[PDB]
């Protein structure tokens, strides 16, 4: 069910600001080795009057290289499926609520996704396109109430230098009953490789692996 | 421009837990006076899954009576109008981040507003809806880079008793300048005054002026 | 047990960003009028190197008035009197945890208080001393776990206009059982009416009184 | 002016929900292997009421392996030393903060602690003592305003499963002026080897190591 090379598929829907957009994409990955890299198009609200980074981490955990000594909850959700759901609470109060629902059609996992961000401030490095990458991340996973949580408090690199910060509280809920693992971690790096000039198109890359940190 | 007694009329879509959902809404109310009014029905996702009570303070600051003293940000806003942004942080890691653009068609105010709300706990108040009303508040409104910004730590009352916090952070956008006020209160007392069985029918209503504190 | 005209005496052992200090004071209010002020003089750790205002929420519940129909959780738990704990959550990052331990002797109230600040940013208006005064507030009271708590989301001015926001989370005990309260307001107002140059001196009033929101 | 084998000597003095307490140790430790260990004595306030995994991550960063290309912001700045700031927020609303500055006698690294805990609930895993250990976890490290900052959320596990969330602000303050590094990561595990029953006695453990993330 799950194989070696896959396919995704996507489309976003969302607001910033209270200003609508919607992005398309197109990709593919090798689910055992944690690497993914997809096309991104904007297909509505273009050109984005927000930095596109705020986005990059909602375009899949599936896509990650996880040991045989821990449980891989997202492997085994398939063929059908998981859902999540984040908040991304930035260190000036901007917020970014997300979700999304991830199903599978023979090779192609299709992602139907909703972005809401708020109270980002017009001077701020979001709405004035200040940022650069995200830092490379350890995300911690750890059960609850039969679900599966990630939480990490990563970083935005700045223009002139420096780190804007971001915690992450995402909810990963499988659609069927799954062998719920140990606390764990996931090292991600994400990386806009390639962009045109105002992002209406985005090459966008993605690394992760799983692990259970120092002995 | 500002009658003293208005209509609304107003659209909200949104998601909770991913879940989507439409609610429309029709109502009025007095603007100097503080006090409001509306009915509210569930155009899609019904019956709603989680707690209505999320949702009220969504479906309007110009509904506030400012007393002469005190700078009304959001009377001077229209005929042009206006435009809010949310979010709504649950102790619980619950969080709705919602936004509303407030426009004047003759006597009647126009609201489209999203709503979105993630992380709520399958065993918590919300999705088991367990909550009775939202406590009166006083909200804390402040300046910060030419918009208006509303800080308010409040509380929904529980079935069994006790509390459940909610942290409102929102910032107020008037669509062109106007005089910003100082540093100033304004108290709320939103309820639900009837609604049917599963919430697909309910009219709320809402009370609020605005003071500058102690003294009197 | 609780005279109209009543006394204050406190000690504060304390620390902010790693360096230590220490402040006493003495004074005098009218807990059924909920007013109070006092002569606060640094004894160790002077000149204080941070602005002074983060300390004076922290230099009793006890002055503030209650009407008839809101039960006093303070006023009742004396002789024996109650503590206090609070972190106040600064909006860059700076946090101060205090507690307050009270007694009464006689007519005087006796505080043991302890006050210790992190993480505050040399940069910023507290290090900086950019502060110019709390705003009034309006805190939100309610029983948690058989205990009182406190919230207020409130704000400290800047000298260079703009406000320097905080989040307060107080707990309550009584030393001994009192009847517990429903969720109600204390709207405060604290001000520094006189200080010296470097702050050896202060003088420090508040008046507060409690509410149960609209209406009035 | 690092050594291959160091000691440690430290006194913490704190309280926790306004309870004070002291707590001395002696230890040893591999900078450049990023190992350490101690025993620890309550000296005062025992028995400890409150679960003494909250002490642990408190009970010196130079005590990390730090590989060639990453700049070592500890090991540069001794002799002199460096201090440190920390807010422990956890998810229930308990915070600690705690302060360390670090000096440098012969071989010797010196401590000097103040710990302070507040709004620990009663009914809580902190204060009914159910926590079992402290999770490895990944600290990020960045510079800001010319110090280093540490950020991490971690967690401890719970008696009867289930885990318990804390996040990390961390300042740390070089006593003189050393090169800055880049955005990087600490792996920390710490581990409570021994202890007796009301833990008047405990042997502390922790291995860390610096990186850069993904890949290797």
């Amino acid at each position: 069910v799950i194989k070696p090379d896959m396919k995704i598929k996507l489309r976003m829907e969302g607001a910033v600001n209270g200003h609508p957009f919607a992005i398309e994409g197109v990709g593919l990955g090798k689910p055992f080795e944690g690497k993914q890299s997809m096309d991104l198009k904007v297909k509505e609200g273009g050109p984005l009057p927000f930095a596109y980074d705020i986005l990059t981490t909602v375009f899949n955990r599936v896509f990650a290289k996880y040991p045989e000594n821990i449980v891989d909850y997202f492997k085994q959700s398939f063929p059908e499926g998981y859902s999540w759901e984040r908040s991304m609470n930035y260190e000036d109060g901007g917020i970014c609520n997300a979700t999304n629902d991830i199903t599978l059609d023979g090779d192609c996992y299709i992602y139907e996704i909703r972005f809401d961000g708020v109270n980002f401030p017009a001077n701020g490095p979001v709405m004035q396109k200040r940022t650069v990458k995200w830092e490379p991340s350890t995300e911690k996973l750890y059960v609850r109430d039969g679900v599966l949580k990630g939480d990490v408090n990563t970083a935005l690199s700045l223009e002139g230098g420096g780190h804007y910060r971001c915690d992450f509280k995402t909810t990963y809920k499988a659609k069927k009953v799954v062998q719920l693992p140990d606390y764990h971690f996931v090292d991600h790096h994400i990386e806009i490789k390639s962009h045109d000039k105002d992002y209406s198109n985005v090459n966008l890359h993605e690394h992760a692996e799983a692990h259970s940190g120092l002995p």
